[PDB]
């Protein structure tokens, strides 16, 4: 086989490419923070419906803390009737007893990504949300910077998205939540989550997905740290759902 | 059924339990192996897709937590690789959606590729561990036996822990440039043979040089995607993808054959 | 002679083992966290009367703050009657007059290790616990990782081991206390250790060794940080008293 | 007869540090000529120092770490079991290590279990173990290696310039793992004409039975043990499995006891 | 006598280890009970020893770093002077320190042979320094401060988890500069109901003049000088100007003297 | 008693003083590389016979490995008849018997400083030897930068101090000897220091303590690292003798 291989047309095509896909995306009808499990199943459930959607992730990889599984065992549990999620994106299950079911843990979020950049949705990696966008109406999108640029530690100024919605799903740091009250000034307390009590921890999480100032929502782990709700651990069927009834909390909100 | 009404059933030891059975039923089986190709790049992944789906048994080992390689930053941070006919099929062969951008070249979503590509790779068969490190290999005389396996975390950490293995019929190098599972073979086993490493930037000679240099560079031990020119001395050709699949594709072909 | 080794033989050996190990261990009556000196008495008097211990500790060698002695000089001290509690185990002592002995700071936490293991007490080092389980009850049990992953800095979810009781042995950070109260937004202040008053520090020990919350003991210098209680320094008569009374506290709560 | 909670403990922390000190003095002073010094509180040098001081020499062993130890207590890749295999189980077995029968030859012991008894019977058996510190040079005579130079781990990680101290012995085993750092030092601070070459890849059959052919004096009065002596030698590695290192060990002591009541 | 090339030098290893460490010991078991311990060999610090170790108390002055001087030797800003102003001069000029005038009672000294000379002064009359030794708490009793918690400056920054050693005093001296660190323990530890405030910003005249009101007994058995008392008091701070630092020094010994005297 | 400081006065008096330091000192007769024993006795000798010597030292602090003594233990030891230059310049010693002395292992480093300082030696401190300067006769000065750049990881352009003669007393690096022979790529290997040997050792030193490129001197361990002579640990006198050495040799060659 010959093949054709020139830098600059190699180049030119990645930066032309590159500029299309920027000069579009930085106007969303949602922004979503952190690639993992809530989030890109969130990404997946809006974009299913028409939305405009992008994912922020600040690693290069998406996936948020799944990879690991639990204590570096590569294995993650779901719960019926949470299982249903994972079977729908193709995810093989091992049934364990009891309504306890295992998946690979880096088939999961390969899977959980496939599914929503078909469905639509746009996962942009490598990039950190330092701050939001703020009108009178409420929140009005992301400030967004370059990973590279956060672990290099330079002094540079950022860019930004415009959304009508935003969605924290970063994780037990709920760090989207926690810029807003630290920057803002907001009398309220972003307590965290509590010790584990895997129970309680998941169907809080259900009761705590919520819009929790205007047009910011938060998902997953994010959603029990922002209520000061027990934890779960190794455990995603409410991470699932959660990102689910997040998606459909906000479609309503904006047909 | 309304989704804000459901109770759910979560407990700290099933949880536990579960996912301790799982992974060792996983580890006591995969300690033996048909292929381990190491590297969860777009070659390795690649060349796994092709293995699995043929009937091996194929192990891929990544020391990063998510697989991908250096794909997922594109190129220098801009997230669009570029590939070129006609490998541009084995991108649309597993679902990856192209930008036709004129003279043969397309790109493609430099987050999607990785993604899909390794779901490909798994379910053809292939498994995937990621979070490990290959250390050293296991020889026979015969030759390759086998890799010497370790945790990433334990690495990082800086930690003096034993390894535990992985036997194998055959030991694929698809850890890019560094090409650094045929370095330690001749660096520990005194072998007299230099690992030149790339040379400098020339794409066309570059791509073209990485099916002529995807081979058996020893029993057992073979090279694709860039620790094939790294070990030959060739050319590199920066974010053109479509010698990686290439490689990777050609490299399981070499395999099966000796392999059946 | 000829010794037949084999790569996975040797691998599916120790997975099995393991993975037998870890199946077992993840229920337990007791999880002491911290293998220092008053941490492995208590675990020794626990499993002597037959309760299922173990022992977490985030580094990969036991024995705490035991093994530079004082100033990297490799003695510890043990004042009367508490030199019984190393004699009993082993334990070379040297007289240096008016109830003071001294123990080789190496040969300390060796023994007190095989005393544990040997009364049935396991031992799981390179094992950090980050968190606790809770129930209405009170504490059901720790959230447990490896030292591996928390230094490599690497997110990663936990495991867990339910027990009917947890204790902090964890010295003077008295960490799993600091986690129970700071996470779980409790209405108290873990004051943590006061400065050197060696005489006021070893007596308040044994009053300071109780249970703080529901199911969960102190013992060791964790129990006079979360009290503030004076310090003593390399003398640990209190240390080895405060983890047996531990672990009397804790018999008589579970053998029913 | 009493609540614990009452005993009345005497501590002062003059007659504490005061203790610490003597004590420590006394040591410091007798154990800096000995007949035997261990550089490695592993495996394979605490198997050596047992066999050793029952016969009645003098041994210190010392390790840079504060725990003694080596690569046991992870075990393997963190699994905390470690392998033995038929004749060398003995060897564990003598000291009251547990073992677990896995079939043909091979047993399992808890990775925790097996450094505190190797370093039980060592302390028991009469040898002195030193944690915290580093062996950073040799002492030569015309006769050979005459002892070790030595400094506190705590100042080697803190980065000082400080000088260090010595201790004299007839002889000085390396068994410092595959490092094999005490004959690196001696090659490369001496200009000797020789490659110490290091481990080769993972070959366990090939690697264990090198390793007691490997084990000897390989410069007067320096001796190896452990993977240090296949370090030293270019020989393959076993990975998890301790047999050959055991043995090693007790042959060291063997080979060392030969010469000196000579 | 001859070229010193040819000079036969007698030294033996054991022999150079034994003396080390028998004198060191004969140090340790002594300097462990002392009348003074002063925290910090910064210029304040080594001031009040010299003046209390002429008056016969047996005076311990400790220092975190191998070197003592604290922040002297970089003078200002790296520029290798230091200032000193009338009458404080004297306090330099009574020890060899030469200075230079500058005009308006301003003088200049090399800021490497102050803090050499300040020692040797210390060390001339009497007072003890120890380097490398961190002190990482108090010692107490009702009576009040009872002396120190030692540490390794080594193992501190090692990141080392080992216990400490003691040594009581009749008083204890914070002379560690800006930081306060041994008052900030004090309170921070024992909970007591008072803020350390720390320095304010620069206002050397006031900052100056501060310092001698500032110098006292904080605590039953405690006292300040040098910047720490001006820390310790929200003091303003007043840079490479060092005269004030001499005299609180001073200052403090003549406190103690009397306390102690009585 | 009312003091007067002034923050602009203290300011100009310091930027004053240095500035005509530094104008005087960047031609000098000799530049010692190191404050260490052997640098500073070099520089006591040099200074009484005249010359204008300046010793230059990378940390803030002059003193060299002694301050820790031997193991941290704060004691270092000099035997006869070097002893006389310890006690010449007001240095306490024990005797510990068979012509071995101990001293304090801060008096001794503070006390040669004082010696060297008050002989007429000027010392820098924070200042870093980063290369040489060279003419067709050999070596004419050295190349300076500060510490604090240094270690700050900054790319700044360095000073200068020329002189007739370059000692490194800068212990077993021997880092002027070794920036020599890399930079200018001359055909000649600094071996380094080998093994402990005292005796063989302390010997060596003064054999070795000579002029070993044109107006290049070593003393010190420097000397025994560029001749592959052993170490002898925490025994000072031939350091002292090979600075005095150093000096007598240097005298030599540059009175005239
Ligand atoms: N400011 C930010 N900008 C961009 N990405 C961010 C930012 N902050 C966090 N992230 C990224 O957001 C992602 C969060 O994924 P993560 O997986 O932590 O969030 P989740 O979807 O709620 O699931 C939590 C579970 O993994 C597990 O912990 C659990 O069940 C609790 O016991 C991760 O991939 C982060 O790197
Ligand atoms: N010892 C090891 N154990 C496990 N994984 C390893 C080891 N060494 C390397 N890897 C892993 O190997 C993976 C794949 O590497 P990589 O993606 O570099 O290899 P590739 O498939 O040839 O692709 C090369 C292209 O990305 C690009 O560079 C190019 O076109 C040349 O100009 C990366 O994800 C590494 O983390
Ligand atoms: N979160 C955790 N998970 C696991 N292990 C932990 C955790 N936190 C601490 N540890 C481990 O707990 C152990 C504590 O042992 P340590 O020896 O500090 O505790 P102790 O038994 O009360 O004895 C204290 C004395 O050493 C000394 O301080 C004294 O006499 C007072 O002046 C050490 O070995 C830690 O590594
Ligand atoms: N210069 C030194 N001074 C003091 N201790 C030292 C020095 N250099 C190394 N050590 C210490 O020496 C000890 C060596 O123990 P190590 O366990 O490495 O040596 P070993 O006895 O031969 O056993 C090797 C096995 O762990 C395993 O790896 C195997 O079977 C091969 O695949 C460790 O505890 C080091 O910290
Ligand atoms: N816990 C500790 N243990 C031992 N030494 C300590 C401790 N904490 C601090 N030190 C040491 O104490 C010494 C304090 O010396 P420092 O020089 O800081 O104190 P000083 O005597 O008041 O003089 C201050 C002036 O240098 C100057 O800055 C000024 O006029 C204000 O603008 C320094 O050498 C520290 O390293
Ligand atoms: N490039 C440089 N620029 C400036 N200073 C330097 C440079 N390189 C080294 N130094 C400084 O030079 C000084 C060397 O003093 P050092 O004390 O190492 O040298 P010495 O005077 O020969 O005495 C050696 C003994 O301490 C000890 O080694 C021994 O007897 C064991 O065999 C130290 O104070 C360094 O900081």
């Amino acid at each position: 086989i010959k093949l054709n291989a020139d830098e600059t047309k190699t180049t030119k095509a990645i930066l032309k490419a590159s500029f299309d896909m920027w000069l579009d995306i930085v106007e969303a009808d949602v922004v979503i923070v952190g690639a993992g499990p809530s989030g890109l199943t969130c990404a997946r459930y809006l974009a299913k419906e028409g939305f405009k959607v992008v994912v922020l992730e600040r690693h290069l990889a998406f996936g948020g803390g799944t990879w690991g599984g639990g204590m570096g065992f590569p294995y993650i549990v779901v719960e019926e009737p949470a299982d249903e999620l994972l079977r729908e994106v193709g995810i093989k299950l091992i049934d364990m007893g009891d309504g306890y079911y295992v998946a690979d843990s880096v088939e999961v979020p390969a899977k959980l990504a496939v599914a929503a950049m078909d469905a639509g949705a746009k996962i942009l990696t490598g990039i950190v949300v330092e701050d939001l966008i703020l009108r009178e109406d409420g929140v009005a999108g992301v400030v967004i910077n370059s990973y590279a640029i956060e672990r290099a530690g330079l002094h540079i100024d950022p860019l930004t998205i415009r959304s009508k919605v935003v969605v924290d799903a970063t994780g037990h740091e709920a760090s989207i939540v926690n810029i807003l009250v630290k920057k803002n000034k907001l009398e309220a307390d972003v307590p965290g989550e509590k010790s584990m009590w895997a129970e309680k921890g998941e169907n809080a999480l259900l009761r705590n997905t919520r819009e929790v100032y205007p047009n910011l929502f938060v998902c997953g782990m994010a959603a029990n740290a922002s209520h000061g709700g027990y934890r779960m651990g190794a455990i995603f069927g409410g991470m699932y759902l959660s990102g689910k009834l997040c998606a459909e909390l906000i479609t309503e909100k904006l047909k």
